[PDB]
C-alpha cells in the first residue's frame, strides 16, 4: 500500500532560448514538486528514482531516423537548434531537450516497473517534457518522444506482449501521437478527452473526432471523447467518466492503468480554457484507483498555470495515498451531445453502453 514518485531537476534544463516565457517552462516540474513538499505529501511516498530511458526502448514506439535526428540535437549551435525545431509543429529545442525527453521516459518506465514487482501500489511522475503529441517518426507540441505510449510498451516488454493497459489521457488536448501508435492495437485502450471544436483547437485534426474508434483488431480500442462549444468543466468531466471512461475500462479490465495526465483543463489555464478544478481532478484519480488493483501511474503532460497544475497534481498524489476524496451543476447542451456521439460510436463494441 505505497505510492511512488519521481522527479529530478535535471528535466529542467530543456528550455526555450529565444523565448523565456514560453509556457512549457523548466518551473513546471519544480512548482509541482514543491507543493508536494508544502502538503507534506513527499515524505508520504516511496521516491523511484529517475534514469535515461536507452535508443533500444525508444524503438518500442518511435523510428530510429526520429531518435537520431533528436539525439543530433545535443551538440548542435542556436541556429541550428531553431532549424531543426521548426521542421515540426510547435516544438523548441535547446541542448538539453534530449537527455530531458529521454529522463521523462526512462523516469516512467521505473515507476511502471516498481508497480508491475510490487515495490509500489501506484505511482506519481513529475516530468518534462510532456509526450502525447509525438509520433513514431515525428516530434510535436512540446513532445519530443511519446514517454506514455513507450511506458505501456515498456510494461508490456516485461510482461507479456498482451498486458491490457488503459491510457487515459485527460489533458486538454488530443494524444494524437497515443492513439496512432495504438491505432490497430486490442492490447492498448485509449481513452481521450479533448477540446475539438470541430478541428480549430490544436492539434487540428479531425482525427480527434468521436468516429475515429480504432482500426482492425484494434476496432472500439480508441475513443475520443471530443468537446465543443467553449468551457468545460468538472460536470463535464465527472458524466464522462460515469457514462463513458469507467463503463469501457471496467469492461476492458486494464492490468495496467496510465494517465496522460496534462492538467491543462484546469480552472486557470491560458491555453485550455476550461473549469475543472484540483477537487474534479482528485475525484478522476479516485475512480480511476478502482480500476487494474489499483495500479496507477499518472504522468505529467500539458498545464500551464504553475498554481493551477500545482494543487491540481498534488490532489491526484493525495488520492493515490488512499485520503478521503474532498466534497465537490446540468451539463452544457454541447457536452451532452458529445457524450452521446460518443456512446453511439462504441455501442457496436462495449456491452456496457447499451
Ligand atoms: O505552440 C503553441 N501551442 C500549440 C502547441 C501545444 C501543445 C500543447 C499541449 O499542452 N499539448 O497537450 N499546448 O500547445 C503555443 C506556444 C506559446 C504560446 Cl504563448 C501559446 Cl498560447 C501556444
Ligand atoms: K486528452
Ligand atoms: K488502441
Ligand atoms: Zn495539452
Amino acid at each position: 500500500p505505497i505510492t511512488g514518485l519521481v522527479y529530478d531537476q535535471r528535466m529542467m534544463l530543456h528550455h526555450n532560448m529565444w523565448d523565456s516565457h514560453h509556457p512549457e517552462l523548466p518551473q513546471r516540474i519544480s512548482r509541482i514538486f514543491s507543493r508536494h513538499e508544502e502538503l507534506r505529501l513527499l515524505s508520504r511516498c516511496h521516491r523511484i528514482p529517475a534514469r535515461l530511458a536507452t535508443e533500444e526502448e525508444l524503438a518500442l514506439c518511435h523510428s530510429s531516423k526520429h531518435i537520431s535526428i533528436i539525439k543530433s540535437s545535443e551538440h548542435m549551435k542556436p541556429r541550428d537548434l531553431n532549424r531543426l525545431g521548426d521542421e515540426y509543429n510547435s516544438i523548441f529545442i535547446s541542448n538539453e531537450s534530449y537527455t530531458c525527453a529521454l529522463l521523462a521516459a526512462g523516469s516512467c518506465f521505473n515507476s511502471a516497473q516498481a508497480i508491475l514487482t510490487g515495490q509500489v501500489r501506484n505511482a506519481v511522475a513529475i516530468v518534462r517534457p510532456p509526450g502525447h503529441h509525438a509520433e513514431k517518426d515525428t516530434a510535436c507540441g512540446f513532445c519530443f518522444f511519446n514517454t506514455a505510449a513507450l511506458t505501456a510498451r515498456y510494461a508490456q516488454s516485461i510482461t507479456r506482449e498482451s498486458l491490457r493497459v488503459l491510457i487515459v489521457d485527460w489533458d486538454v488536448h488530443h494524444g494524437n501521437g497515443t492513439q496512432h501508435i495504438f491505432e490497430e492495437d486490442d492490447s492498448v485502450l485509449y481513452i481521450s478527452l479533448h477540446r475539438y471544436e470541430d478541428g480549430a483547437f490544436f492539434p487540428n485534426s479531425e482525427d480527434a473526432n468521436y468516429d475515429k474508434v480504432g482500426l482492425g483488431k484494434g476496432r472500439g480500442y480508441n475513443v475520443n471523447i471530443p468537446w465543443n462549444g467553449g468551457k468545460m468543466g468538472d460536470p463535464e468531466y465527472m458524466a464522462a467518466f460515469h457514462h463513458l471512461v469507467m463503463p469501457i475500462a471496467r469492461e476492458f479490465a486494464p492490468e495496467l492503468v496510465l494517465v496522460s495526465a496534462g492538467f491543462d483543463a484546469a480552472r486557470g489555464d491560458p491555453l485550455g480554457g476550461f473549469q475543472v478544478t484540483p477537487e474534479g481532478y482528485a475525484h478522476l484519480t479516485h475512480q480511476l484507483m478502482s480500476l487494474a488493483a489499483g495500479r496507477v501511474l499518472i504522468i505529467l503532460e500539458g498545464g500551464y498555470n504553475l498554481t493551477s497544475i500545482s494543487e491540481s497534481m498534488s490532489m491526484c498524489t493525495s488520492m493515490l495515498l488512499g485520503d478521503s476524496p474532498p466534497s465537490l451543476t446540468p451539463l452544457k447542451t454541447s457536452a451532452t451531445v458529445s457524450i452521446n456521439n460518443v456512446l453511439r460510436a462504441h455501442a457496436p463494441f462495449w456491452s456496457s453502453l447499451r
